[PDB]
């Protein structure tokens, strides 16, 4: 069957024992899997100034990814659009575009959830901004838009759009400009159903999209067994215990979290309810079974599925999982 | 001898496209890198057919990545474009992939065109001084900053600034910082602007010394007949810029033949100290750069090329690594 698609985000978490660095190095080792796996796609996220994420510049690690991968796409997930010239984001993507043609995704996210300082100082000198932004962007990367000046480097077609959202009314603005789009469900699971809904809705074909293109942004933690799976996922809980207590660190062992999270204290994973899991975790079927539920309902050509999982070996475990899960053809 | 290095600001040449550039740039990196070149920077052009590289940081991301032992960097990223922060985050993550291998050099952005500067803004000479302050700021992790500059390693990249006035070698001397004066963009003043940042120099963070490097535009050729007919190319470039023909870098013979007819000659119609361009044999080149770099301390050249045929261009910088009895890696 027509099984949905499987795509990564990344946004190279910083893991307890190891460095930035060493993030950086395995955004690519996972890169070059999702591309042999037969991933469709590989977005990079922006974060500023948390230590817990590598990757302030995400076009930075896509030019180096697109040249260790052949077939997957390449891009961010996303750049945040309201801190930047679009002309200047125009230009880097074009540069991506020239060279690795027709392979490069420009993914725009909102900086709501930036620090203030941090914001300030980017900004260095709104709602509806980001879409008149999102709109100049469009117009820079239109090379007969009648502007008194070229956007170099010129070149036939381009980067592809999208819109990243954690909000209904993201939804609402893709739908408007007629963009591809992805909810974040592990973002704002409370409204997934109603933000889909209304996106496949409200939509107005745009230049290049016809029709609706809806990706849904998961985490997943996916292991052999799921025993296995809750080990790998004690990590993620046990980051949320922490950050609940103002307790900021890297993301802490497996091992080590399962005899905390046995211990009494804040679990503001397992408080919360809503529809979906907000992560979803277990052995291969499971969360096959639980993802393409979400996927059915939602409309989701494709699952953007990012991590939060200290040891690399787990990481890549979880992802080939996955792909033979989900049948996914090899490259 | 001086040390040699590279400065690519991909020329978009008549015939091919910008995606050849960006190809090519890699492939003299390549070489480069072989023929034990020191560094290869790359510079900052906006919306100029001719120059395919406005976002210096991407081709250095790829370009480090396909070399091992020459540094990478930029030359320059054009600093009063953008927050100082994005900027050291770039750099910071770029030195995250390749540790200690990267130069930040940071140069002028009075060469921009007015609508496309202000598009790039998005809503003064001392300016930029304030703007590099602050950079040099954000990449010192014990700042007392409020907040952290991502993501954070031991050291950083290595602060350069490049200049083509006299005011620019008293800015860099006043800071502390290396500097790279482009000889081919102001050569009525190398000589005093070298003294001078020689002179005025005041010890910086990690520059206990002057650290001078002279940007050139060098043609060479095994003869002076064929040099002279690869640099036919930009003495024409220069003839249709004056007459407000803004097209790609022309081929040599074309160039050849349009040059013996009547007409502007800016190259000509100068005259300075040193060549603007440095144009001829091995050996003639050789010893016209080593007076240069003798006359104006210069401990490096970081070598430019307007040049219109691959072939010609790599020809160029293999022909000049055997002059400098470069050693390859
Ligand atoms: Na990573
Ligand atoms: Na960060
Ligand atoms: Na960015
Ligand atoms: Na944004
Ligand atoms: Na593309
Ligand atoms: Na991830
Ligand atoms: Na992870
Ligand atoms: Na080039
Ligand atoms: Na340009
Ligand atoms: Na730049
Ligand atoms: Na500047
Ligand atoms: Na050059
Ligand atoms: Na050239």
């Amino acid at each position: 069957h027509h099984h949905v698609k499987l795509s990564v985000v990344e946004q190279a978490p910083v893991v307890e024992g190891l460095t930035p660095a060493h993030s950086l190095q395995h955004s690519i080792e996972l890169a070059r899997l999702a591309d042999r796996l037969g991933y469709e796609r590989f977005w990079v996220a922006e974060h500023h100034a948390e230590i817990f994420n590598a990757v302030p510049a995400p076009e930075i690690l896509i030019a180096r990814i697109a040249a260790e991968t052949s077939g997957i796409r390449v891009g961010s997930g996303g750049v945040l659009l309201s801190l930047y010239s679009p002309l200047k984001v125009a230009e880097v993507f074009r540069t991506l575009h020239a060279l690795y043609p027709d392979r490069i995704d420009l993914g725009i996210g909102r900086a709501n959830r930036v620090k203030l300082p941090v914001f300030a100082a980017l900004r260095d000198d709104s709602s509806d901004d980001l879409w008149r932004r999102l709109e100049q962007l469009r117009a820079y990367l239109d090379p007969d838009s009648g502007l008194p000046f070229t956007v170099s480097p010129r070149m036939p077609g381009g980067p592809a759009l999208w819109l990243l959202g954690a909000s209904v009314s993201s939804a609402e603005a893709a739908a408007r400009l007629g963009l591809p789009y992805a909810y974040a469900h592990f973002i704002t699971p409370q409204f997934t159903r109603e933000a889909m809904d209304t996106y496949r809705a409200a939509f107005v074909p745009g230049p290049d999209t016809p029709s609706p293109r809806p990706i849904l942004s998961v985490v997943v933690c996916c292991a052999e067994t799921d025993a296995e799976a809750q080990r790998v996922y004690a990590t993620h809980r046990l980051f949320h215990r922490r950050m609940s207590q103002g307790d900021v660190r890297l993301l802490p062992p497996a091992d080590l979290a399962v005899a905390e999270m046995d211990k009494p204290g804040p679990d503001p994973l397992a408080e919360e309810s809503f529809e979906w899991p907000r992560y979803v975790v277990g052995s291969p079927d499971r969360v096959r079974d639980q993802l393409t539920k979400m996927a059915d309902a939602t409309g989701a050509e494709e699952l953007g599925v990012v991590s939060m999982i200290h040891d690399q070996r787990d990481r890549l475990r979880s992802y080939r999982l996955l792909a033979e899960a989900f049948e996914l053809t090899p490259r």
